[PDB]
């Protein structure tokens, strides 16, 4: 189950949380034709909201990517957005909500996935990766909601220290946790982990050999937007991993941003149970058709956020 009973409260809070159908896509990993037994990647889409009564209070929304090889998985989970709405006062600390919910997402191995052109069997080895970028952002998800009255609005140093505390409390026990803030010296990003034992500075991607062939290019993420770049003027075939990581710092939405942060942590082959967990999944049409009239929403008008819930209780 996503949440504890503390914090649904038997009603007075609700969900809104819903999957796509897995879908297959090209690898965000370049894969060289060269390679003997390419993956296979199956991409997830999970939106997650808390509502009291029938407003919103944050949202949460993930993307689980599967290279599914022979015998094993390399499983991403990737953060996409993550967002509050401030209509109404603070009632529960919300990485209270955050925390279990990605883990419950990163964790979930009840996907319906089809064979590849009956359901496919995944190999039971999984090695995770988890991938959350930070910068602070008014409006992630929710438009308008910048100036709700207790929407609190974390600088970019807090809003990290925030990430790093949530994130270690669900990856305890994993192989590695990287942070890296891109143009900040060693020391200065040394200090939001001094207290945390098994992180270190850096990534988690291959270190060597061209950068898109290592690094993942995630949709609306900043290092992906960077990558976007290579690929798109072509230089796919001359950047290097450290080459990327060092040009990256000086990117517009890097140097002139608050404290942009890069977090991954992985835990290698464990061996996962295929468990079916029946929660509602939807076309991609579908999802995007939420996501659109969300974002015609205005999140500082409380009728619209009620007349949009209502709108989605209703079918």
């Amino acid at each position: 189950a996503m949440l504890p009973p503390d914090i649904l409260q038997n009603g007075e809070f609700e969900t809104i949380y819903f999957q796509t159908n897995p879908t297959y896509i090209k690898s965000p990993i370049h894969i060289p034709k060269s390679t003997i037994g390419k993956p296979d990647t199956v991409k997830i889409r999970h939106f997650f909201a808390l509502l009291h009564q029938d407003l919103v209070v944050l949202g949460l929304e993930v993307f689980v990517y599967l290279q599914i090889y022979s015998d094993f998985v390399e499983k991403y989970v990737y953060v996409s957005k993550c967002d509050t709405v401030g209509l109404e006062k603070s009632t529960i600390k919300i990485g209270k909500v955050i925390g279990p919910v990605l883990q419950y997402i990163i964790n979930y191995n009840g996907y319906k996935i089809k064979m590849k052109n009956e359901y496919r069997t995944l190999p039971k080895t999984q090695n995770l990766r988890l991938c959350v970028f930070t910068k602070p952002a008014k409006e992630a998800l929710f438009p308008n909601s910048a100036k709700n009255p207790y929407k609190n609005l974390l600088n970019g140093q807090s809003l990290l220290r925030w990430w790093i505390s949530i994130i270690d409390s669900i990856t305890k026990g994993w192989n590695n946790h990287k942070l890296m803030i891109p143009g900040a010296d060693k020391y200065a990003t040394r200090k939001f982990i001094e207290k945390y034992s098994d992180w270190s500075e850096g990534h988690i991607f291959k270190k060597d050999g061209l950068a898109v062939q290592a690094i993942p290019l995630f949709p609306d993420d900043p290092k992906g937007r960077f990558l976007e770049l290579v690929i798109v003027e072509c230089r796919y075939g001359k950047m290097t991993v450290s080459r990327f990581y060092q040009e990256l710092a000086y990117r517009q939405e890097f140097l002139l941003g608050d404290c942009v942060s890069l977090i991954g942590c992985c835990k290698e082959n464990l061996e996962v149970t295929y468990h079916d967990d029946l929660v509602s999944t939807v076309t991609i049409s579908e999802y995007k058709e939420f996501m659109n009239l969300l974002k015609l929403v205005d999140f500082s008008d409380r009728v619209e956020v009620s007349n949009f819930v209502s709108n989605y209780r209703k079918s």
